[PDB]
């Protein structure tokens, strides 16, 4: 009897589990929304810089209107190679975030310290892909600790996100490191083997930089790596050894795609289900960003601020809805929880984007600023031609967006807290008489290009 | 010089082949209609239970609208599975109905016996898979000895069927089958290695149940398969021993692509010339099935019933055409010749489906009962939502349709013979008045969940 | 740590440059037009016969109305394996015209000799593909010396062509062949290793017909091959020796897609970039081919014609975008540079089609005889049925036309040089005026089926 090869099957499942990370496709947890889970681990989250400066470049006329396909290509050329260094290291992607991305090691507490090292080993494998071959850097965080995982949705639709200091601490890192360092949240440096890894410090900082590691006379780092992976439950093995990840092997099961889909969205399953052709999800479009930043009184503390965020994204889903917007991505942003949301995806292009952008930010300002639990609203809200397509490696990418008005949108909720704000293309776009909006102080501002003017959307009626 | 690697090449011809068995596309016979062949062989009818209540169930709110693509996805995880086996212990899959499907094993008649050891051990490996992991069972049923082909159509459509007793049995042995059993047919029993084969007896029934093989003290099954392979024409060997189907090196040959190609419908080609997304044959869709039996004197006598089944098929074939339905797929069921005729597949969407199916379902009553050797016309004609789509495996699959109307348009038309009859979605739905119809007395049908009331289309002139 | 296995990743600049020689994928020259290069090598012409009688064939009903997809199939399966023969024989493929390919092995002067030996060897494998098993025929031309490359066109579209005696013969040689004949330039016989070639010689001819190589007796091939190799730049070698093409390899690099870019057709970049099915390029469509030669006193001299076929250029695209044509492509074809223009091609299909085709051609006649150097212009315009598609191997292929059309178009313009000719078709379902034409006597002409009456485009004003 002849036992012939059996061919790959990409069925939807594993389709589907590209875009989720170990965490969520393996998590079986409860439909119970908001659902919450303890445990530690190691964060790493890693930070192109010069993509959005590129994704600018190419709109112009040099590109021959394939901007959107050179650019993505382009680009998941080398986030897929960081990609594949995370998940052979024994990493999870978490999520991307435009040309960034967070990966979590989870493991039990007293195997922090030697996984940490291999976070390091690989972060400055990392560090190497771009001290060679045009105009990128990546600046890279490391944190460990205690995380806490908050899933958060309604009946058709899920997210996740990772809480606490470590998270907090990841991204702080990250936002010290001159281009191309690593550098370690305090108490990443605390719990590391400091007999290997040589660090120098940092101004007015307890965070660290990694210099190199320094491996002992007898240290062997396969063997050291070996050991690790006994730790790691999901690292794949034996005949599946030559796979990049586990997930790949999933087999159809109605009951776990049913749950899994939840998290992904329409046009991306469409996609998946071959009822739309590939190209179409990559472009360059004109979008208008509505950036809002929900603060808390303490932001590590999943159960306090869970059950806010799951009323808070109630009502914004269900306002997005009337006002034709989506929810690109949920994630903490040190002080608060942020929804990256987006007028104009694919399906959505109205008329009067920007009109309703402002109106649905002004609903989502109000009602959120009276929900128990969250101190302060900060919306900003930015219009201009951002990319928007899937990121990562076939493995593991998901859908996204990059551009300077995504930056900026992001930068008006943190420097124009407490307020509804929008750019100058919103607001001289907008159907809306000039006296509801104000015209801002301008304030100097970290990675945003030129903002040009910004306005507070003041609204309707008058407040003086 | 260089002797770098040759990668697959799916041609056209080799997607065409997928759709049909060895039987056809290694048969080269004369083009005339009908065309009648006869040789030996075993059958294996393998019949999924679960699957058109699941099809009820996928599409419940739940699925979230990707019902179509779940049903298929898990239906052809299974099936693939069961048509591998088959493929591997040399079997030709002939046909697919639904959720059941139609094998062979051609031989020469002093073969038989050692091929039905083969088959039961084939069948027993796939009665395996259903006893380990939701609702879904299996019933095989076995046949062997004379079996004959009928190819019929005209000059740009062909079909074909296999007749005669040892068909007529592998459906009745399967009917039989609790759930889980393989059943072999008189004629199968007689002709098998009984110093092999445990059974246990069947009430009323000369057919048979298989508890098990009980191999003698010196066999080997992997020899004793490898002895059957000589009398496999097609068995993949030596460089192509790692493929499931020889018909996966067919090479392009413009003659043989057309005489293949008359085989499958118009929308299947589209999608093999990559002309169509794959998404869309895969759909729950709302359609009317029109279920024709023709019973005849001596329905296991080809060379009567071919210039019938021809001669029917050239009316069916006409006015489906007119009121834009089609024929999915012809077999003998127990009886008769049957055609299972869709209105609303891909395309073919009108408004006045119902009416159409109706009036064209008394034409071809009309035409069919004065057919010479057509002793009597049965048709069910049912309206719901049924699955649509490709069904088996990559290398052997074929479009079909799935559901609760599809069963119910069949056990109508074998309970209710010698009429037309509708259920109650397309008697509420038709344009037509009511005393075209009768009400029906209702009868206890098998395997159909409630038919709702039953009439019968009397038809617009008054007969009493 | 795991070493997982690498996929192949299709990214969109290596789909660009399987439709690009290595002469211009690994070519960086400067972007300045007209650009030209110097160097030797050996050229080869494969010319399939049947092809066009084929295409005709296919329109016919017994292919049911695929008959593209059949044409394409049995083209590529036969155009594929000689494709891959010259790539595994280290040859460059240059350029596609129809049924027929140019090859370029460019060696340094003192390796012509040897490169001589393994093309013909090359070529006799070829030769020998159509000696076994409808109706196709194989000519070979074989040249070998002085080659000249140009490089033409504006911001956004780039072509190159080559040029000289060796481009001159390789036609030459090849039109003398009869069916199935491998022919050498009286250079190319001069150059060889004769103590192995055993030639006959040719009627009234210098060129001469390979019979076979006899080779000495201490000669291996594969010893000769191997040390040919080290002459050869791009050989696929180490690594990478299981693949045909070292531009397998390319790297995402956004500065050369921007160049490779420009030779490909916008409707083939749209289908790389996944933004059109397949399907919908391979297609039998009524177009109107317009074939424009202009020849120059010496038409071997680059830096003479080099100018001149810019400037033709550059007024050829402008007007072509005004009527609504394109160029398919341009070569040179003896005693002078021809543009293959087609109008009704994907996505340009307007009524007026042909007035449009015939104003045009005019317009570039009046235009082009201005031009200094152009001795003469001719251009013939013929309208019909022709294939339009992808031909070659997946590694070396380009979109093409192939029709009795296309031949008749080509034979116009050099059996009546120095006017504008068109066919019946042409004159028939033009818009225009009848004394805008005069009917032309008929002339006998070679590889044209039959013309119907042919017409001169005199023009809307007399000239008498
Ligand atoms: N798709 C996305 N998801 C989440 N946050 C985003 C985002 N795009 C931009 N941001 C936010 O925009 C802000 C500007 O970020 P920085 O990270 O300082 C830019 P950078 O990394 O140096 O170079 P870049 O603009 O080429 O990315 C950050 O607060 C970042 O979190
Ligand atoms: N696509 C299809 N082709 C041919 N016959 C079909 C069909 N779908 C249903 N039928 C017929 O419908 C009838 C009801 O069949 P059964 O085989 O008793 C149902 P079952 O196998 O127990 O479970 P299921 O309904 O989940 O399939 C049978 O006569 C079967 O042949
Ligand atoms: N796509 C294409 N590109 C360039 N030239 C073309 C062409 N199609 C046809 N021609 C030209 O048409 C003319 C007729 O060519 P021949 O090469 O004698 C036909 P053949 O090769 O014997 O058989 P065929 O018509 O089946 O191809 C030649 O001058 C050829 O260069
Ligand atoms: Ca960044
Ligand atoms: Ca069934
Ligand atoms: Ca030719
Ligand atoms: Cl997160
Ligand atoms: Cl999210
Ligand atoms: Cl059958
Ligand atoms: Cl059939
Ligand atoms: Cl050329
Ligand atoms: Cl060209």
């Amino acid at each position: 009897m002849n036992t012939p090869k059996e061919e790959f099957q990409d069925w939807p499942i594993v389709r589907i589990a590209a875009h989720l990370p170990d965490l969520i496709v393996y998590g079986h947890f409860s439909p119970e929304r908001p659902f919450m889970d303890y445990f530690d681990g190691v964060l790493m989250f890693v930070d192109i810089s010069g993509f959005t400066a590129m994704t600018e470049k190419f709109s112009s006329a040099m590109y021959m209107d394939r901007g959107a396909e050179q650019l993505v290509e382009i680009l998941n050329y080398h986030i897929s190679a960081i990609v594949e260094k995370v998940l052979i290291f024994g990493g999870d992607i978490l999520k991307f975030a435009g040309d960034a991305l967070l990966a979590l090691w989870r493991v039990e507490r007293k195997q922090l310290k030697n996984i940490i090292t291999v976070v390091i080993k690989c972060s400055l494998e990392i560090h190497g892909l771009f001290e060679t071959q045009l105009d990128i850097r990546v600046k890279i965080g490391l944190a460990a600790g205690h995380i806490s995982m908050l899933v958060f949705g309604d009946e058709t639709h899920s997210h996740f996100l990772v809480i606490g200091q470590a998270v907090d601490d990841v991204r702080l890192a990250q936002n010290m490191a001159q281009m191309n360092d690593v550098i370690l949240s305090p108490n990443c440096w605390q719990l590391c083997d400091r007999s290997m890894i040589e660090i120098e410090s940092v101004p007015d900082q307890r965070a660290v930089k990694v210099n190199f590691l320094k491996p002992p006379p007898n240290f062997n780092f396969d063997e050291f790596f070996t050991k690790c992976t006994t730790f790691m439950h999901y690292y794949p093995s034996g005949e599946h050894k030559n796979l990049l990840r586990l997930a790949c092997t999933l087999k159809p099961d109605p009951e776990l795609e049913m749950s899994l889909q939840k998290y992904v969205m329409e046009s991306i399953l469409k996609q998946i289900d071959n009822k739309q052709l590939q190209g179409y999800l990559s472009e360059l479009r004109p979008v208008t960003i509505v950036f809002v930043n929900l603060m808390f009184e303490d932001q590590d503390k999943a159960e306090e601020i869970g059950p806010a965020i799951q009323d808070a994204y109630m009502h914004i889903t269900s306002v997005l809805k009337i006002f034709q917007g989506q929810i690109n991505k949920v994630f903490m942003f040190d002080k608060g929880c942020s929804f990256l949301c987006v007028f104009g995806f694919p399906g959505e292009k109205v008329p009067d984007e920007l009109t309703h952008a402002l109106e649905c930010a002004m609903d989502i300002f109000d009602f959120c600023s009276q929900v128990h639990k969250i101190q302060t609203v900060s919306i900003g809200v930015a219009s201009g031609i951002v990319f928007c397509g899937i990121v990562g490696h076939t493995v593991r990418h998901e859908y996204t967006v990059i551009g300077q008005k995504v930056n900026l949108a992001a930068r008006m909720m943190m420097y124009y807290p407490g307020i509804v704000t929008c750019d100058s293309v919103t607001y001289n776009g907008s159907n809306l008489p000039a006296y509801f909006f104000k015209e801002l102080p301008k304030k100097v501002m970290k990675g945003v290009a030129d903002s040009g003017p910004l306005y507070q959307y003041w609204g309707r009626t008058e407040k003086v």
